[PDB]
């Protein structure tokens, strides 16, 4: 009846969706420096459209009285969108190619770096008969990579016969490209080169026949899109000992797709403190610094922000003294106000903002936005990774059609095309063996702050910004920050999301049940627990208590239909309520150990990762019913009270599941009587920790082999005795990245130090970068250099009695980085 | 709307469902209109630049067509010939043209190896074998515009008293190859022809015998099985031991085509066998349902 024609317009409503986010992405392309004004206001018109009309369709889909609301919402939507079309109808050079000119001695810190580069491929000169190298230079938006490489090229060239700068953009044409390439290895011959106008294929051989019997040292930069560089690799392709390229980019998946070898890969760093201040003081301070010692600060501070980036500190002093210094101490700190939130909105400064935003348009659709959230957190502070995937996943920014991807490794998978686009520095390894959190260049987070203020992505309210925009009935996200004055929350009414950052403002003003739409609340770090009103709210997919005093949570959590995350670490409850079971669709679980599960949990069948599942006074039941719901990926387990055979019942039923890829096990000082040696352990798995001391196991557990599980790189392993085939064994195992292992006995009983031995094969560590052991004696002379081809650190026990003996044979430098450790000894 | 008009064809009270079902659609087809209204290199070519040492089984089937066409130039007095080379997407038969064109290239007086795309431009196509007939004469070639004539007849003029040896290859809709058959119209004899495509149907459309049309076929299991052991393992086929069997299904797979072997072999050595005994079976259950859904995979 009424219930057929809303149902018939929904998908109407999806096609039109679908059409607008098109037209939306091909609009988005261009920067925003060629596109009218009149196209740019109809997409903006289109965009809080198509929130809307988004909105509509969710409200749909969760609520199915209300069919009534949703018919009218609709109807009226339709006429906006129709009023919305004729209103269009009725209306109707490379900024870095200066850089490049520019004077030899007004660069400071330059020539120890140009040796470095020198001689990693010079080396090989000397004998230049060795077959030719590519040397691929990475980096992120702009610190040297064309200079750098300009000053090699300009020294080393009396000892070639050809070399030529070209240059790629984002879009190149391969023909001019290679005309570029021709052009430049003679002028004479080639003079009129870019009239003739043959193909993509004669011009290459005609470049092939020229290049014979001849050393050059081609240099290509800013090559992006590695399918591009696929057609240049085909114009090298005939042996010419002695012969050199040079490879500039900012993608650094690209740069192993080039010289096939790591160790050929020039990553470069920015400018040390020192450094940077040189040349900071280069440029306004005329010959002196002693002057000011008011101001020191400023510049120590203001140096801080732009961190090393010779572009950032260049643009910044040009700015700061157009003529003797005009500006001291006050628009300094104006200055430094205005970074973060608006300090872009100037002149002269507009020129390196296009080179930071030449990045941010070439990254493909679908991680445009997945960047513009970043703008959301604080400007100085380490991001969980974690944190951003899953509010991605609840956002609604990441989705597929495949169904063989648990949508969590595509989230994953964003994260690492943002790393490896230069864009965002990871930093740390978490507990479950990727990157820990991730952190962003503070020019390129204010810049992408503005971006997004642009249009309504996000609002962030702040004490240095105290701004707000003119419509209150238009905002989707919002960010509390150290502000906690102006919280009005009135005309909010579709909030799509909403996050506050350390303030105990939060509660006392804050209303969040007035939000009668909201998609996530993230609530890190506050010392609020009044949690009674979530059951109203009915779209919700992440909730984030992590540290916030909550003593117990609402019984009616079940409603919560859609619901992906729940963190509940460091909270004060320890107890969940019966009624979690009703919840259908989850993918995360963050409890801690203290807490105790209600029976049912086989129910929650789309669970995708549990972390510190507690298992005390636990019946055979609800052990063996985990095992039914098999969609694991990372799994922690610890216990105080099960020990028995419902430990191999579990040891078992975990089996079952296919998806694991980490895993561990904590217990307090006892025999590991869980794992047995008859048992598959999952074909995937990579991390199998096991963080406890006090434990131990008897023997090498059986299913360890080389053949089963084969992709592991971490142990943390225990164990009481100590064998010299378990090493061997070890060494069998194909990639094990980090090795650690624990002699029990050693510490607890008296056991003496001995010297274990690899006797069969010939090396048995292909790569294994860390290796450490405690309680047993990995004597370095156990093989020559060419065993552990990358191994950074190694530790071992070294008795004193063996200094008299003949087995100490170390003293020779390894092929890796193996000349720091401190080895413990014992007397 | 066309099971709308079977539905009434066929039965002729369906009357008012069907005229409902009519008013209905209209109502879609207009709606959708003013909806849409609202809103408004070659893969194959760096193949060919490819390492002349990395062919494997080229040299038999090379020796076989050298003296099938050139069984003549003994006593060069033979009217000139043509071969056409049939075949299905890649069975390098472009690469064993080029493997035959480079060997017997010394003994005759000139030479060209010009490519057709499937909507060709007759006067690339007729520039590109100027250019490549004499590369100092004809240097600027591909300026100047006369006409589809002209020029023709500059090949001809340019074709007397002389063995050439031109292949063509990629010839799609014969259309097109029966423009070009008129540039090599004079007798010449101690000159021939190569041609290649993948139309059967327009081979006949060459050289006029059956006897000359070279059919080939794809690698044999062992030629097969060394190519696809030499791009992924090391040095030995016998190290692994476990995933032979696995890789012989797959290997079944694909057949005989250098192509299938070749995209196979690198998706499956990223670096020194990524992984076995899963992945490998990934990729024999992935044929047939979502093994076109991957990377670095499209370019073929
Ligand atoms: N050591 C240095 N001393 C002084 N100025 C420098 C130094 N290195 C770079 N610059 C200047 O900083 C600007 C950075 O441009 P650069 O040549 O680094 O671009 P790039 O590294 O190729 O980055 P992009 O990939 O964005 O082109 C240029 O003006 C350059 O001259
Ligand atoms: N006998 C061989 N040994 C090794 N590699 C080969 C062999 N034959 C072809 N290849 C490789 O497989 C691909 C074959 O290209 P091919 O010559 O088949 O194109 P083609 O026959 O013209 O077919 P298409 O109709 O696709 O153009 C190239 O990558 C070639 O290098």
């Amino acid at each position: 009846t009424l219930e057929k024609k809303v149902r018939k317009g929904i998908e109407s409503l999806i096609t039109e969706l679908k059409l607008m986010q098109a037209v939306l992405s091909k609009v988005s392309k261009v920067p925003a420096d060629q596109l009218d004004e009149g196209v740019k206001i109809w997409a903006g018109n289109v965009k809080e459209l198509s929130y809307q009309m988004e909105d509509i369709v969710d409200a749909f889909m969760v609520r199915v009285k209300d069919l009534h609301r949703i018919s009218a919402a609709l109807e009226e939507v339709v006429l906006q969108a129709k009023q919305l079309a004729e209103l269009r109808q009725r209306y109707e050079v490379d900024p870095r190619m200066m850089a490049l000119y520019t004077d030899v001695t007004e660069l400071v810190g330059i020539e120890e770096t140009r040796d470095k580069l020198i001689n990693m491929l010079t080396e090989g000169d000397d004998w230049s008969k060795h077959p030719l190298k590519t040397i691929s230079i990475v980096g992120f938006g702009g610190l040297g990579k064309t200079t750098l490489a300009k000053a090699a090229y300009d020294k080393i060239k009396v000892q070639f016969d050809c070399g030529a700068f070209v240059s790629v953009s984002r879009n190149p044409e391969m023909k001019k490209v290679l005309k570029d390439i021709l052009y430049g290895l003679d002028k004479v011959k080639y003079e009129n080169i870019h009239n003739a106008a043959r193909d993509e294929k004669y011009l290459i051989d005609d470049i092939i026949e020229f290049l014979n019997d001849k050393r050059y040292l081609i240099v290509i930069d800013d090559i992006w899109n590695e399918k591009a560089w696929e057609l240049i690799k085909c114009a090298f392709s005939k042996k010419s000992p002695g012969s050199r390229l040079i490879t500039t980019t900012r993608n650094v998946s690209v740069s192993e797709a080039c010289c096939s070898s790591e160790d050929d890969i020039y990553r470069m760093e920015p400018l040390s403190n020192d450094v940077s201040r040189t040349l900071f003081c280069k440029r306004i301070f005329s010959q002196e610094e002693g002057c000011p010692q008011e101001l020191l600060k400023v510049s120590e501070e203001i140096l801080k922000k732009c961190g090393g980036v010779p572009l950032a500190i260049i643009t910044i002093a040009s700015l700061l003294a157009n003529k003797g210094h005009i500006k001291a101490k006050d628009e300094w700190y104006a200055l430094l106000s205005s970074i973060g939130h608006g300090l872009t909105k100037n002149r002269s400064l507009e020129q390196m903002k296009k080179i930071l935003l030449f990045s941010y348009y070439d990254l493909p659709s679908y991680l445009k936005p997945c960047l513009l959230y970043l703008s959301i957190f604080p400007e100085d502070r380490e991001i969980r990774r974690a944190r951003l995937i899953w509010r991605w996943i609840s956002e609604g920014f990441v989705y597929s059609e495949k169904q063989d991807i648990s949508l969590y490794e595509l989230g994953d998978s964003y994260f690492n095309e943002l790393v490896n686009r230069s864009m965002i520095q990871p930093i740390g390894i978490d507990d479950e063996g990727k990157v820990k959190a991730c952190r962003v260049h503070d020019m390129v987070l204010d810049l992408i702050c503005s971006l997004s203020s642009e249009e309504n992505f996000v609002t962030i309210l702040d004490d240095p910004r105290r701004k707000m925009p003119n419509s209150e009935s238009k905002v989707r996200r919002l960010s509390i920050q150290n502000s906690k004055i102006d919280v009005d929350t009135t005309r909010m009414e579709h909030m799509r999301s909403v996050t506050v950052f350390s303030d105990n403002v939060v509660g006392k003003v804050l209303d969040i049940s007035r939000f009668k739409v909201l998609r996530v609340l993230d609530l890190e770090g506050c010392h609020v627990s009044d949690v009674g009103y979530v059951g109203n709210l009915l779209h919700l997919r992440y909730l984030g208590l992590k540290g916030t005093h909550v003593k117990d949570l609402p019984m009616e959590i079940g409603k919560l239909q859609f619901l992906l995350t729940l963190d509940l670490r460091g909270t004060k409850i320890e107890v969940l309520p019966w009624s979690v079971v009703q919840l259908r669709r989850l993918m995360c679980l963050y409890v801690d150990y203290g807490m105790k599960l209600p029976s049912g949990i086989g129910n929650l069948t789309f669970l995708e990762v549990l972390d510190d599942l507690g298992l005390s006074d636990v019946d055979l039941d609800f052990v063996k019913e985990l095992g039914r719901l098999t969609k694991l990926r990372v799994l922690r387990l610890d216990f105080h009270g099960f020990d028995q055979s419902m430990g191999k019942a579990l040891e078992e039923s975990i089996s079952n599941m296919y998806k694991l890829d980490s895993l561990d096990v904590f217990v307090n000082r006892g025999l590991i009587n869980c794992l047995s040696e008859h048992w598959v352990p999952p074909p995937r798995l990579c991390r199998l920790a096991f963080p406890s001391k006090r434990s131990w196991f008897k023997t090498l557990p059986s299913w360890i082999n080389p053949s089963s599980l084969p992709l592991l790189s971490y142990l943390d392993i225990t164990l009481f005795e100590v064998r010299s085939e378990d090493i061997q064994l070890l060494g069998t195992l194909p990639a094990l990245v980090y090795l650690e292992i624990w002699n029990y006995s050693v510490f607890e009983e008296a056991h003496e130090v001995e010297a274990p031995v690899l006797s069969s094969g010939a090396a048995l560590f292909p790569c294994a970068t860390e290796c450490r052991f405690i309680g047993i004696g990995a004597v370095p002379s156990m093989f020559p250099q060419g065993a552990a081809p990358r191994l950074k650190r190694l530790w071992f026990t070294f008795p004193a009695k063996w200094i008299s003996s003949e087995n100490i044979g170390l003293g020779m430098r390894h092929l890796p980085s193996l000349q720091r450790v401190v080895v413990d000894v014992i007397s």
